[PDB]
């Protein structure tokens, strides 16, 4: 496939996100070797697992802008506390 790197604006509510991160490094193999945030855990709906765009098995690109590659999960955790409602996830797979 090819690595798709989307902007998802997802509209959460007043508590956030609710949702959890895993910082594993990924050996990605080919050499590059991103950030290895992956989603660890999502809210059980929210407007998250409930949007459809996200999932819980996907990888944290950037998110509100922060940019995030190759970040820790402190940083990253932090990261999907910060936000709001209206994020913005530039995640990106395949």
């Amino acid at each position: 496939g090819h690595m798709e790197l989307f902007p998802v604006e997802l509209e959460k509510d007043e508590d956030g996100l609710g949702i959890s991160i895993i910082g594993m490094g990924v050996g990605a193999d080919a050499g590059l070797e991103k950030l290895g945030i992956f989603v660890k855990t999502v809210t059980e709906g929210g407007a998250a697992q409930r949007d459809g765009r996200i999932q819980v098995n996907d990888q944290i690109v950037e998110v509100d802008g922060i940019s995030l590659v190759g970040v820790t999960q402190n940083f990253a955790a932090t990261v999907l506390r910060n936000t709001k409602g209206n994020v913005r996830f530039v995640i990106g797979r395949e």
